[PDB]
């Protein structure tokens, strides 16, 4: 029993939505987050400073607001059936974002994953402060995440795989065993193994060890 991990990115992988477009549109700033989430997905843009650009806009949002838009998060059609399978085949799973520990944690509760790291949105007297905080924003993030994860579990780099969807996804692929782009951006599938562009995470088992 050789131990494996897999990593699931958070928005449009594991869940549906893109958490920070459903917070923007509480804000009232849905469309002009949206094309700055779409851009940094793209590689266009540097994801740090993307991230930040579009926290900013999310300035003095009461944290009501941002608890109705999480409410809205639900997770990919077979993401429960794929990590109970991926369980049963012996495997930590973890969950990597460039997302918010408050959306987040919710669905590694939800779901039983073993391990969740995403950002921080700062919020003081029950609004954003319109900044962010994290260790999941430098472009080699989520590469030195996986590794650390593998370490922990001392689990071979080779017995890894990563499941991903846009461009800050790159460095996670980059330490991976198995590279898998689910309905991913260009950018991400011209680095993957394999690409899956059907809307269902069973479809990433058949790959599965
Ligand atoms: F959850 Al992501 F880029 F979609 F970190
Ligand atoms: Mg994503």
């Amino acid at each position: 029993k050789k131990k494996k991990l897999i990593l699931f990115d958070f928005d449009s992988t594991l869940v549906n939505n893109e958490t920070i477009d459903e917070i923007a549109r509480e804000a009232g700033v849905e469309e002009e987050v949206k094309k700055i989430t779409k851009e940094a997905m793209e590689g266009k843009l540097n994801f740090e400073q993307s991230l930040r650009k579009r926290v900013s806009l999310l300035k003095d949002l009461p944290i009501e607001k941002v608890e109705k838009a999480i409410k809205r998060i639900t997770p990919t059609e077979g993401a429960e059936e794929t990590i109970k399978e991926l369980k049963n085949r012996g495997y930590v799973v973890a969950v990597v974002s460039g997302g918010f520990d408050i959306a987040v944690n919710k669905i590694k509760e939800k779901l039983g994953l073993d391990y969740a790291f995403a950002n921080r949105l700062i919020v003081k007297d029950g609004k954003l402060t319109g900044d962010v905080e994290g260790e999941v924003l430098k472009e080699n993030a989520k590469g030195e995440i996986l590794e650390k994860i593998a370490k922990i579990e001392g689990i071979n780099l080779e017995d890894t795989v990563a499941v991903g969807d846009g461009a800050n996804d790159i460095s996670m692929f980059k330490k991976a065993g198995l590279k898998i782009a689910f309905c991913a951006k260009p950018i991400l599938k011209e680095k993957a193994d394999i690409c899956i562009e059907k809307r269902d995470l069973r479809e990433i088992l058949k790959y599965i060890k």
